[PDB]
């Protein structure tokens, strides 16, 4: 199907992890997917999206702020630079945007889920354990509902696929 009815607001989480929920460490992500670039490129195209600090931290540089969508950062620092985005110093500033993408991390999954309508996750078929440190996707109970796509293989040989959630 992979339609999805939306509101006056559309809050949306976007994220990719492995089996075991692992979705950063070291402060990058612990995979290389070219198929979940383009997704998350093209889910979040032409959209506010909304990160916290250190998921800007990640972000290869050149590529920030990241084209053709408003970039907004989370942080508690007033001071902080982000060239080219915005910083907010709460959650709530953060999702004022009728339709937001939350792109990450691990901190800014958990603080926004209660609003969230929609999760788009993509699941990496890799069986990298949970370790210290490790930045973790959400835990979705079952009020969220929606469509599980095939298994597929990136040409490097890397499984994945694509979850659609959304609640009312
Ligand atoms: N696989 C994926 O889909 C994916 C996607 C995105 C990121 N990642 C990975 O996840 C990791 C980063 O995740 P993370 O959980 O460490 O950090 P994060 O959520 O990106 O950022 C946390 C920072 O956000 C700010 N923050 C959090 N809550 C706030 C609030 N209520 N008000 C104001 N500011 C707030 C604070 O910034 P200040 O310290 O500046 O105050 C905090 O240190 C990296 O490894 C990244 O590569 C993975
Ligand atoms: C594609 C990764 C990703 N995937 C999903 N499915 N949800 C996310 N929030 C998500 O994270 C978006 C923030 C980090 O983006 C990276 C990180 C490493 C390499 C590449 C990118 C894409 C953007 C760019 N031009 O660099």
């Amino acid at each position: 199907s992979g339609l999805v009815p939306r509101g006056s607001h559309m809050v949306g989480l976007i994220w990719a992890q492995a089996t075991s929920g692992v979705i950063g460490r070291g402060g990058d992500i612990p995979w290389r997917l070219p198929e979940d670039q383009a997704h998350f490129r093209e889910i979040t195209m032409g959209h506010t999206i909304v990160m916290g600090r250190r998921t800007w931290d990640s972000l290869p540089a050149k590529v920030r702020p990241l084209p053709g969508r408003r970039n907004v950062v989370l942080s508690r620092q007033a001071d902080f630079m982000a060239s080219g985005a915005e910083v907010v110093g709460s959650l709530e500033e953060a999702l004022t945007s009728p339709e937001t993408w939350v792109i990450g991390g691990g901190q800014v999954y958990a603080l926004a889920l209660p609003y969230a309508t929609r999760c788009e996750v993509t699941e990496v078929d890799i069986g990298l354990p949970r370790e210290a440190g490790d930045a973790l996707a959400p835990v979705l109970d079952e009020t969220w509902r929606g469509e599980t796509g095939e298994w597929r293989f990136s040409r490097s040989g890397l499984r994945y696929r694509l979850y659609s959630y959304h609640r009312s």
